[PDB]
């Protein structure tokens, strides 16, 4: 449907998935620069990064955002989560189209607002994702697909509709989610599992390099996320011509 | 409304919401200042703050009084909080004002007993919030009203009541909102994002150094959270002069 | 009633009373003991304890347990939160001593299976609480008071039973506010919060320096607890004369 | 029942069953040995492992596998636990057997995933379970047999059925229940309380010192879990004979 309001509520939750996605990364990368604020004019040694610090602010922010906007766009706030759902014949291209776009923005425009709140911090990385030192490059993607898939596949099961067996927050449960991955991939690629996220610090930094594997590392995770939960685990009982009809509307 | 026990329950409100401010900060300045405790009577090196240790005192401590006190009071303990919904024209101003004094006298008189409690501490600054060494002041005001943006913000859309989607606690959630501001703002301005709590440290210790920026960058997040869920992505259907009728009672 | 089963329920009570203060205990003092260990025979410097770690392990240990048998007996695992509820006129002096015997037992005999289970161990404390060095004893008891009030507080509000508007796992946020607990006063006290949990450990370790304070404490705070939520924030409209009749059944 | 789709259903279950436990290892030891990585073709001294990290690692990685595929299989992955359900005559053991496989067989397959992952790193020993300096081996076994009793009891009071007290996520308590047990179980024994995952790791080392106490340790606390909940603390009022009938269906 393309009348009355239906074009209001789309176009809030586009602009909702693009204030959220502000927040999210002001927040989480916010918090990751925050360790290297031990600065005093001088230049003697540095602090280790917390871990748990950084996993609980990113999964947090999810959980926060997704329970503020939530019954808005859906919350998504990550084309592989957003991609994941399209797969899955539960949104329309024109809508995931205008929410990657609202989520790429709003991440340049936050790594962008950042580079002045921490402008006075040396080699400002901007918590930019990049391959660690020791993580064999590509097949060290392997990484950033496990943790996007586990998000995705949390996604998919926590709205499923289907069921009347969930309990509790499903907003704190796919933030937990995003925590998990975290926890999982900071020390090796950074964590990204999410394009949006990586593409917004690799843009205020110029730095691309690998950054493809920030892409086709979640949306591959994704795939394998819709392929094992609409396929193999949950399957719907239509047949896919009909799911198709949800690419246009 | 005010006759019969409307009065009491008001009233049970503002001592409920003094009361629990008391064990908000309390607690949570008391976790902040545990690191410094090495203490024999010497005086060499010092321990490393935890981030996560006291961004989890902070926002446990309100998951736990908003479940303690939550359907008295509602559980505000921030003026930040009470200048959201009241700018939400979900409160009176009676309530708004009566509740900020309950409030910065319950900082006030909690931050002044832990002074007792952890006296035998040097330079004890009581977790009064200071600009840190490196964040350009002022421009560095972007985190307080980002981190209390994003809570006003989660505290609006969990009490929305039109909603009927909301799963789980509605305090744990606020909590780690709370949880999530401190994650962000802990290092770059010691994370206030509560005017009132501010304020206590800075009367007990005369320090009032900056202190405007934890009261503008707040109430300004505050702002934005009205602004972004009341008027952008969630309207009410009704008119401003009847919403105003609410400042009254 | 004394009549029927209704002995069996009782003592069914008692005894996972006294079941799950056996997990509670070996399992969080277990924890707090576990950063002793980098040892190899040899004996140079030592690790820094973690405060989270150890918060955690006393909170979820309370969730967990409040969760498996809080159904049977109401999971008070606690003298200060059983004291709690007979003050308040919600179970009988019959049930409360019982219980806080459980308690006391469970502690001393978990406290006494870890010594074998540690025995390994140097200087081996066996989580005894303890006055921290630079903690003005007496009135470091401030801390126990807080510590413990807050926790039968969100005990009472949370099974306050006139309340439709708890949302989420009972259990969960009493473990938190158990958290929340430690993350206060581990450094300063060693975190008591709970009679029978200090007591265990001072018993199988013959140090009951100032171990009054952590019963004084605690019951205090509890009584703090019932004082303000039974008579000043949430009231029962029903007279005394017939609380006190539970006093028996 | 073993007719019509009475077959796919199981078989989705196993198969979901081996999946998820293949994210679980991945995640969770991948988690593990992400402090191993301040490499740079150097070798000069090392981080500190950190518990908080690896336990929520873990406890979440459960409880995001319990909410994505826990109506279709019960999210056990973990022969502990799954024994712990059989015994309690709540599944048939051609599910307990075809599902204890599907488990070792994703941990083998998961931590030999990770060989390739993190191939780079020196001393790999892929997060496998090995008695720690200090730990009197034997009777450090009563760190396992308590670790995986709490767990067990957790998730047989969570779906005792009989219950209508539940509050909140089922998914998540489990979790935190998995948290718990290496909050307590790390340090001493690199926590177990899982036959298949502490198998999968020792499997792709070539290394079984000792391993036996991770299979003795676990199933004995499942067994104590089973004994305590279904016969001391929470009986079933129907006899044995007829319980046995789940044996075969
Ligand atoms: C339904 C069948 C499911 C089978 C799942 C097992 C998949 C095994 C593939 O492992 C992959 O090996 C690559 C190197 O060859 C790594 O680069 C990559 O990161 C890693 O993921
Ligand atoms: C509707 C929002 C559209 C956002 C478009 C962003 C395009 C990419 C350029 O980003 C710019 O990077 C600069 C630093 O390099 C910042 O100083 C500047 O402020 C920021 O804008
Ligand atoms: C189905 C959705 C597909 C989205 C594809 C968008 C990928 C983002 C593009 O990254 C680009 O990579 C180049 C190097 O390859 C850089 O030179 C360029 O500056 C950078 O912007
Ligand atoms: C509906 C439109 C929303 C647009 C949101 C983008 C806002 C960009 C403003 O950034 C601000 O720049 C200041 C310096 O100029 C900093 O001091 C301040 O901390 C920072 O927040
Ligand atoms: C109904 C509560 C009213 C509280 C009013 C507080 C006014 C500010 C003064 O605070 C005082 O600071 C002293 C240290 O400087 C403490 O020694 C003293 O105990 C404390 O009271
Ligand atoms: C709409 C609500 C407005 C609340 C305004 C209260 C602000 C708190 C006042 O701080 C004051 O700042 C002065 C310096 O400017 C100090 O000299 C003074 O000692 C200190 O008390
Ligand atoms: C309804 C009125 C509530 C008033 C609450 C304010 C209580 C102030 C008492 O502080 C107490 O001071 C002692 C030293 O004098 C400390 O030893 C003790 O630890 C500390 O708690
Ligand atoms: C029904 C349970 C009753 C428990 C009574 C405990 C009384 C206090 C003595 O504790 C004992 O301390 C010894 C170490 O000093 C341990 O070696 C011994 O094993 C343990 O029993
Ligand atoms: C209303 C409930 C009251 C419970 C009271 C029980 C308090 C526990 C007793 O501790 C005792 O303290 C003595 C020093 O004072 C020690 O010498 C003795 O060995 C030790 O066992
Ligand atoms: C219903 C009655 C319940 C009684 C529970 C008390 C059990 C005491 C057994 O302790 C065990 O002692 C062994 C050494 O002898 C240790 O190796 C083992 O790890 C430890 O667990
Ligand atoms: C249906 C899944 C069946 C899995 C059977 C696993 C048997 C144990 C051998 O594991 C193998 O260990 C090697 C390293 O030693 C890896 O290089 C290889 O890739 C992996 O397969
Ligand atoms: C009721 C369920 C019982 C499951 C029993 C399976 C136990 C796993 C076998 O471990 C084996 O231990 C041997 C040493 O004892 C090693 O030599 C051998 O390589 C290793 O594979």
């Amino acid at each position: 449907m393309a009348s009355e309001f239906k074009k209001k509520l789309f176009w809030r939750a586009v602009v909702a998935e693009f204030l959220a996605m502000i927040l999210f990364i002001f927040i989480s990368i916010g918090s990751a620069l925050g360790f290297h604020y031990p600065i005093k004019s001088n230049q003697t040694t540095g602090a280790v990064q917390d871990n748990v610090k950084v996993s609980l602010a990113f999964g947090l922010s999810i959980a926060t955002l997704a329970q503020s906007v939530g019954h808005i766009s859906g919350a998504h706030l990550n084309p592989a989560v957003t991609l994941g759902l399209l797969l899955s014949c539960q949104i329309s291209v024109l809508r995931a189209i205008m929410y990657i776009i609202a989520q790429c923005v709003g991440a340049i425009v936050a790594t962008a607002i950042l580079s002045g709140i921490t402008s006075s911090l040396p080699d400002n990385s901007l918590g930019l994702n990049a391959l660690a030192p020791g993580v064999n490059s590509g097949q060290g993607l392997g990484i950033e697909i496990i943790g996007t898939l586990q998000l995705v596949l949390c996604v998919l099961a926590t709205t499923d509709r289907r069921r009347r067996d969930l309990g509790g927050s499903g907003p704190l449960a796919i933030g937990f989610s995003v925590a998990l991955g975290h926890l999982l991939a900071i020390d090796y690629t950074g964590c990204g599992i999410n394009p949006a996220r990586s593409f917004g610090s690799s843009v205020i930094t110029h730095n691309f390099q690998d950054h493809w594997i920030f892409w086709v590392g979640p949306f591959i995770g994704a795939a394998l996320a819709v392929l094992i939960y609409d396929f193999i685990l949950a399957p719907r009982s239509s047949d896919l011509t009909d799911r198709v009809k949800v690419w246009t509307s």
